[PDB]
């Protein structure tokens, strides 16, 4: 991959692998989510980061995902080349945003798009805080000055408030535990694992007749290596829509809430 | 990737990804195992592939054994080159071997071998190969032996014993999710490597690095099955492994691992 001519975004190409495809012979949404994270990491590395800045490392401050929103129009097939362009943008003191555009390499068409909201937090105490001026100035040189949105629409799905699922759930998947392949280099559960855990409670019939179009996910609390999760789903709706809740098996403490939209094959 | 000049093997390069690395900032053995399978699939596709005779007779190739030896795990951002090739073992089945190299130095950083057997897709019955089907894949294999582990009496051909209860370590209630399934809805063979390593204690992960893993495949785990991973120390540190169904205790896999001090 490489930064574009103006140096304000990063582009990378990926060949879809055989173990990356699902039941439809096309890349899974988890595989796409991993590729979005991989291009994000290569963008951060290409501009000097390791995505903490000099001032963030001094204050023990990290960037944490608060929300992820993915919309796929066409999942790429095994052997296909997919091009992803990513860029960052400051949202004042609330935090930062990373947006992605997915394209089919041959036709040049937009086959998917994604947006994510990130917040600042102390690494040790887990306390969220507003972005300071010294931090904001350090990364503003790597972001486009005028707004560049992946979801520009006046009433886009990426900014909608997600409600809390009321018991009893229509569908559930109980006792989900992360293995070591679900952890990153710093031993934290990968943010992509929670997408998999959310989709564990979608019934087999929906998987058979429908294809996933949109997934919006709110991150409330992280799941530890020795924690156990319960994935809940209720139908809220041709198109099918769902409400999602991930919580700890014991106390019922919320770790994630979300929505999915499925279209008939 | 591409077939080599003689067309009897296939080479492919991979850039190690950020989500592919573990606690040591280097690619996991599961990531390596996925890359071995990915280069195997690209080799099969580049030569026309199951053969034509196998398709009408409802026959498939199934993994019976996997043996991986890693000398140096590649770091995030490193380019790793894998060369793979097939070879007939007469009527017993086929063998696929791999060699892993560091792209910059050209050194061998790892090697793997796998034994495959013929099986009816519907009845799950072994039944040896035939002779008619060999005159279809012998043209894609080197004629003289080409072994990834050539040494007479090496680790890749050793008989694995059955773990006796009580196990020293265990991890119970392991279930596959949809990301653990392949396009045909069968549990990925790499998931069982992860399930085996779930019962290695945290202390071994902290002080040691995995060098060798030999795995026997006895039975497949279904989408609605639950697994228990057992481990006992047999000794460098060496371990004996057993994966079995949570209920009846039916064996699905047995294995060994060898760990080197960091
Ligand atoms: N891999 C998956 C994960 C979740 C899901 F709901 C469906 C699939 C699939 O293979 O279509
Ligand atoms: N990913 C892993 C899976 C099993 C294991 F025993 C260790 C690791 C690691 O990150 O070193």
């Amino acid at each position: 991959g490489s930064l574009t001519e103006d140096g304000l975004s990063y582009k990378e190409k990926f060949v879809v692998r055989s173990y990356e495809v699902g039941s439809n012979k096309t890349a899974t949404v988890e595989t796409i989510a991993n590729l979005l994270q991989e291009v994000g990491c290569n963008h951060a590395q290409s501009v000097g980061f390791s995505a903490t800045t000099t001032t963030m490392r001094k204050l023990h401050l990290i960037w944490v995902t608060a929300r992820m929103h993915i919309e796929i129009y066409k999942y790429p097939a095994w052997g296909d080349v997919v091009e992803i362009e990513t860029w960052c943008q400051s949202e004042g003191r609330i935090g930062t945003r990373r947006d992605w555009i997915l394209k089919d390499s041959v036709t040049g068409e937009v086959t998917g798009r994604a947006t994510s909201k990130w917040v600042m937090m102390n690494q040790d105490t887990r306390r969220l805080q507003k972005v300071s001026d010294d931090v904001r100035d350090e990364y503003l040189v790597f972001c486009p000055q005028e707004p560049r949105l992946a979801f520009p629409e006046e009433n886009n799905r990426s900014l909608k408030k997600i409600p809390k699922l009321e018991d009893p759930a229509q569908y559930s998947m109980i006792g989900l535990k992360p293995r070591r392949a679900d952890l990153d280099m710093n031993q934290h559960v990968n943010n992509v694992t929670y997408i998999g855990w959310v989709l564990e409670s979608i019934p087999q019939e929906i998987v058979d007749t429908h294809e996933l179009q949109v997934i919006t996910l709110d991150y409330r609390r992280e799941c530890q290596q020795d924690d156990v999760v319960d994935s809940l789903t209720t139908t809220t709706s041709n198109d099918s829509q769902f409400l999602h809740l991930l919580r700890l098996s014991g106390d019922g403490q919320e770790i994630n809430r979300g929505t999915t939209l499925w279209r008939k094959k």
